């Protein structure tokens, strides 16, 4: 059989959040020891693959189920996260294979979090629909209001995509297939300076209906880097 995703990808700085009844989380170490299930597996094309049904368990402050990685700077402490200053970059390649009845899933994020671990709004959501990825960047740190939309069209269900999400000094740069857009979020709302952040990647299903079906998203490559000095 294929190597489990964490015995292939280096997942030593991710934990996995699942859509089972209990919304089980799989630790970095357990991922590295080969955790795999119906929700999380290496497919025949080598992809780390995330499956979640619309009927799945959901986290405390979301109505939607996920099979999704959550960045862990410290694999044993989810309260260790990064800030608006410096350069913080996630790069991935992936594809969305199957959608729920709503036709929408979220395949990558930056989630906000308070210093003490308390939940906060997402800053960036990569929303996939058949034919369109919308890289949404939240305007208000307090979670009110709406998002700035960044549309990348022509990306079909089953198409391989290359993505980057980068924060440098409170500006978000969102890229699909070499097309980069930028949103100055700290410039818009200084309150973002008060929040911390972490990356997410996987399958956050924007459908919780009993008859909604399920979704599958895939990752072929994945990297996160944090730096205090970037070179030309
Ligand atoms: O624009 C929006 O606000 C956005 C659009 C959506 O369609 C969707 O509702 C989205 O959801 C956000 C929101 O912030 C929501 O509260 C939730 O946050 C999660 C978060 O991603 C993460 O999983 C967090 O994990 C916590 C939690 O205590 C878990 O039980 C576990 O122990 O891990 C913790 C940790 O690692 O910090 O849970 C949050 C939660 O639901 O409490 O999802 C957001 C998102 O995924 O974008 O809002």
């Amino acid at each position: 059989p294929a190597a489990a995703p964490g015995k292939n990808f280096d997942l030593s700085h991710w934990k996995l959040q699942l859509p089972d009844a209990n919304t089980t989380e799989i630790s970095s170490a357990n991922l590295g020891l080969g955790y795999t299930s119906q929700y999380f597996y290496t497919d025949t094309d080598g992809a780390m693959t995330f499956w979640a049904p619309t009927t799945g368990g959901t986290t405390a402050n979301s109505s939607y189920p996920r099979s999704e990685l959550r960045e862990m700077l410290d694999p044993s402490n989810s309260k260790v996260n990064w800030g608006w200053q410096g350069t913080h970059t996630m790069k991935l390649s992936g594809k969305t294979v199957q959608l729920p009845s709503s036709g929408k899933i979220i395949v990558a994020q930056i989630n906000g979090i308070m210093d003490d671990g308390t939940n906060a709004p997402p800053l960036v959501k990569a929303v996939f629909q058949d034919g369109q990825l919308d890289m949404q960047v939240k305007q208000n740190s307090d979670g009110t209001g709406s998002d700035v939309h960044n549309y990348f069209t022509g990306i079909k269900l089953g198409d391989l995509y290359n993505m980057e999400i980068r924060v440098t000094d409170g500006v978000a740069y969102v890229t699909m297939n070499g097309d980069t857009r930028s949103v100055d979020f700290v410039g818009k709302d200084a309150g973002w300076k008060n929040l911390k952040y972490y990356f997410k990647a996987g399958n956050f299903v924007q459908d919780n209906t009993s008859t909604g079906g399920s979704a599958i998203a895939k990752l072929y490559s994945l990297s996160v880097s944090h730096s205090n000095l970037e070179h030309h």
